[PDB]
């Protein structure tokens, strides 16, 4: 029993993190096979970031201008390519620690584990969620660029994120491993705005099941609601709308508790309309929305790797 | 910027986790050099756990009763030992992935990273804190026994915890790597109570510094308090007393913020007496106490490993 902000084991990813240096900028890269992936602004100066032309800047670069180092091994760049906003550097050695991997593009609401590194070496791991506005609320200091977020499927590492920027508001933005940004953001140091963040309602419902599984059950009530009735109260509170697909996905948790999904929705409706009245659920006085339903199944069903 | 519940990268520890089977019981073990460390109740049946005689049971056990498996490879037990509550099994092979390590016994209030494994396979990682009552509030399903907690110091893994049991209240208890239980607990299935839990005040003050570093500054006040004045208000709210040794430890954070330690104590005193009044600190409506001052410095400095 117990519920914790838990992240996938990061060992597999740790063997893929290299230090990439171009000019005076040093950031992190992801070494998979004989290719290193790093955020393409490695090539920019502090003055270039304000309005960068990356095709002109990369033309001025050469293979010997990129210094890639995996621990004690200095890899040699034998090629450089720019796919969208990521720079792929071809290297003369292949990472023997390359895991079975796949590049995926996650959706808003999905969560992932972030291996935050600085100058190529892992510093920590924590669980994040792709916010509905395609930002994330992580912890990234200068040099954490090229830190990647991922999920593991038994033995297959699904790389889903690479960090690029902290927006002026403090929220973070990044790309998939093919270089396409999550959200309306650009790798240019100009004021950029993120959309109004909304609450992932299906993840709140997932968290409330984890709460019932653990012994907090004061919030349960004998009523049942409709998806539409709930969604009018939810939309008012900047809460995401619940579809039939969310109800289907919550099926497994409903099954192990015997609490129908529209039965828990009625409990979530009273919480939003009446607050928690100074009570806590799983120890929190607020409603957590960064646990997918799959996260709850994992933490209360094992799921090893 | 950003502040997250972050855990040390678990790759190093992953290379030490093995599956240990004695009889019908199968749990996790820690493979360091030619010794596997596992919880000594591996030798117990559910009928033995209710009142176990570990000296009587171990007599009936021999080296061939223990089945240790590192993935696909069967390690061969050539010796078995019982130190306090841990079973040290000698094996015919030494772990080639052994990190430079040390067994440490942490204090209440110190934090560590937990690698939760099941059946020998790492499943997840999260950051915990030794509660003042010598419990920890993690996430452990049956089979999680022998999971280890740790901190990393550059390249040296400091193993500080091994999980043994979940108490009836839902909180968790375990040992150091020498088998000595943290707290007043015994490895027997009988109702056992933990002492009254208190709030680690030094970790709240550390966390409030993490908040100011990040932009949360509504709680700051022009007033300053005395250590005695503060400790009289805190004890009433079941907050641990803050000593001059704690103030010394918070020094680095005071230097980086320009906010004296007793200046922050004055902000904490109003928070205890007046609550948060619909404000959040780093996104929370409650006061977090599971971040040590070294954790805050680590997350706001970039310490790698
Ligand atoms: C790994 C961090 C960086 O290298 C990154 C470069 C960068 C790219 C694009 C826009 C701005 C900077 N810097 C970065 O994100 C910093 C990190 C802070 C911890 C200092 N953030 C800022 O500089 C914030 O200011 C800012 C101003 C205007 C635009 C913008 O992003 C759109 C950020
Ligand atoms: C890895 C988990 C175990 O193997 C462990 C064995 C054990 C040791 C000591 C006392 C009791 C059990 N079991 C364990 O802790 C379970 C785990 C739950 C996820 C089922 N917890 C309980 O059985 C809780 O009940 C309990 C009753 C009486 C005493 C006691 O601990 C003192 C726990
Ligand atoms: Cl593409
Ligand atoms: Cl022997
Ligand atoms: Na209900
Ligand atoms: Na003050």
């Amino acid at each position: 029993s117990g519920f914790r902000k838990m992240a996938f084991p990061s060992g597999k990813v740790e063997g893929c993190m290299v230090q990439v240096t171009c000019g005076t900028t040093t950031l992190n890269g992801l070494w998979l096979d004989d290719v290193v992936y790093c955020p393409r602004h490695v090539i920019c100066t502090s003055e270039d970031m304000l309005n960068p032309n990356y095709e002109d800047l990369l033309i001025r670069k050469s293979n010997h201008n990129f210094l890639v180092q995996a621990g004690n091994v200095q890899l040699r760049v034998i090629g450089h390519s720019m796919q969208n906003c990521v720079l792929k550097l071809k290297v003369d050695t292949a990472n023997p620690k390359t895991p079975k991997y796949k590049f995926v593009r996650i959706q808003p609401g999905q969560t992932f584990s972030v291996l935050a590194c600085y100058n190529g070496s892992p510093s920590g791991v924590y669980q994040c969620a792709m916010r509905p506005n395609f930002t994330i609320k992580g912890s990234f200091l200068n040099g954490s660029c090229g830190s990647v977020g991922f999920n593991i499927d038994y033995d297959c590492v699904s790389f889903c994120y690479m960090h690029h920027m902290e927006l002026p508001t403090g929220v973070h933005a990044g790309t998939d491993l093919e270089g396409n940004f999550y959200g309306p953001f650009v790798d240019r140091q100009t004021a950029q705005a993120a959309g109004t963040d909304t609450t992932i309602t299906v993840n709140v419902l997932a968290w409330l099941y984890a709460a019932v599984i653990n012994g907090d059950r004061w919030f349960l009530n004998r009523f049942t609601t409709t998806l539409n009735d709930f969604n009018l109260v939810a939309m008012k509170y900047n809460y995401e709308p619940l579809t039939q697909d969310h109800v289907d996905i919550l099926g497994p948790l409903s099954a192990q508790t015997g609490i129908a999904v529209l039965d828990m929705c009625a409990s979530l409706k009273e919480l939003l309309q009446n607050g928690m009245n100074g009570r806590t659920i799983l120890g929190s006085a607020l409603l957590e929305d960064e646990f997918t339903p799959f996260d709850v199944v994992r933490q209360c069903s094992g799921v090893t790797f």
